[PDB]
């Protein structure tokens, strides 16, 4: 039950690098696509802190079909982190690791050697390092603790955080651990950095990009097999941010005749393999919804994700598979065909499920 990384209603992603590698003109790309923060009415979003919708056709298809009064696509939540002052990075629940693989042309700068593998291992260190940092201060904590206190829980954490000092120190990334879940459960209060799942983005010069080849590919692939086997994606910053600019009848024009199309869907809608995610929808007069929930959650633990109270008070899940509806055209079709079932604590949520759930009040 418990896993690495408390994921809760969306993922909160943090952007690392080194300098000068394009994290803030990916970040001013994804705000020019953003959500404006009047949406959000509960919601303080400070400045370097940007909500994007994830690109959904079954969503779409379900709002020409509903007509709802509102619609509320899923969203990633994207922080810009400037350098590697810590709280932002140990909240967010994944990383956005870019490289540098982009060189200039006839004017270039003295000395300025690319080398995305001597990058990767400059930052994965730095972060098992500020980890290393971290896990020494709450031993001395521990250890101080342990002067006045007999409790049994100061042993166990002891002993962990002891483990997890010799894991970091052998240059092994946390989320590489064989952790027991007792194990986990402690990890994620300390939110160790080397603890969070990664996908990699390969900025490239337009040119690399178009032709989909670049030197240097081979040799981060290779790098990262080595190292966990995480998600690559490239992209052109400069390509992406260029085409952000255009309208969309330009934007359109340049991919068709230029023959490349946007990184950005793709780069939105990854996600993390150690954070494994499906979506439901509630669909009706009122509202279209998609809500991300954890691969194999119980009906249930779907309704907790909106709110305890209808986890605690189930009563059933009145579910149709989006598959279904899609084929049939309209819910009264579904329900005609006999595809509209009462389903109840022990169903497994489907991808796609679009779920109206009944609960008892008190
Ligand atoms: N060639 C190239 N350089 C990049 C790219 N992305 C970033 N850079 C270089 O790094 C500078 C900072 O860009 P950011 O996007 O802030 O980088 P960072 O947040 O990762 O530190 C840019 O300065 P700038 O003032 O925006 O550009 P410049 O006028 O100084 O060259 C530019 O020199 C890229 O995709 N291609
Ligand atoms: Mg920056």
């Amino acid at each position: 039950r418990p896993i690495l990384g408390r994921f809760s209603s969306h993922l909160k992603i943090g952007i690392v690098g080194l300098p000068n590698v394009g994290k803030s003109t990916l970040f001013n790309t994804l705000t020019k696509l953003s959500i404006p923060a009047e949406n959000f009415p509960f919601c303080t979003i400070e400045p370097n802190e940007a909500r994007v919708n994830i690109p959904d056709e079954r969503f779409d298809w379900l709002c020409q079909t509903y007509k709802p009064k509102s619609e509320i696509p899923a969203f990633l939540e994207i922080h810009d982190i400037a350098g590697l002052f810590l709280s932002h990075i140990r909240a967010v629940d994944g990383i956005f690791h870019v490289l540098r693989a982009f060189e200039d042309a006839d004017i270039i700068h003295v000395d300025d050697i690319v080398d995305p593998v001597r990058d990767l291992e400059t930052i994965t260190e730095e972060l098992r390092l500020k980890d290393i940092e971290f896990v020494g201060k709450k031993i001395d904590d521990v250890e101080k603790s342990m002067k006045r206190s007999n409790d049994k829980q100061l042993k166990i954490e002891l002993e962990l955080l002891q483990k997890v000092k010799a894991w970091l120190e052998d240059g092994k990334d946390v989320r590489f651990g064989d952790w027991k879940t007792a194990d986990i459960e402690i990890l994620n209060t300390f939110q160790l950095l080397s603890a969070k799942p990664v996908v990699y983005l390969i900025n490239l010069n337009e040119r690399d990009y178009q032709r989909k080849k670049n030197k240097f590919l081979p040799k981060i692939h290779a790098w990262v097999q080595e190292h966990g086997g995480d998600t690559m994606i490239p992209f052109s910053g400069v390509f992406e941010r260029s085409l952000a600019d255009m309208a969309p009848d330009e934007a359109a024009k340049y991919c068709e005749e230029n023959k490349l199309q946007s990184a950005l869907p793709r780069i939105i809608k990854t996600g993390f393999s150690a954070i494994n995610l499906i979506y439901f929808f509630t669909a009706g007069p009122d509202e279209v919804k998609c809500w991300q929930i954890r691969r194999q959650s119980k009906a249930p633990q779907a309704a907790g994700a909106i709110h305890t109270d209808f986890e605690r008070g189930f009563i059933c899940a009145e579910v149709m598979k989006f598959e279904d509806l899609k084929e049939l055209g309209n819910e009264p079709a579904v329900k005609a065909a006999g595809k509209y079932r009462q389903e109840g604590k022990t169903y497994v949520v489907q991808d796609g499920d679009i779920i109206f759930f009944k609960f008892n009040v008190s």
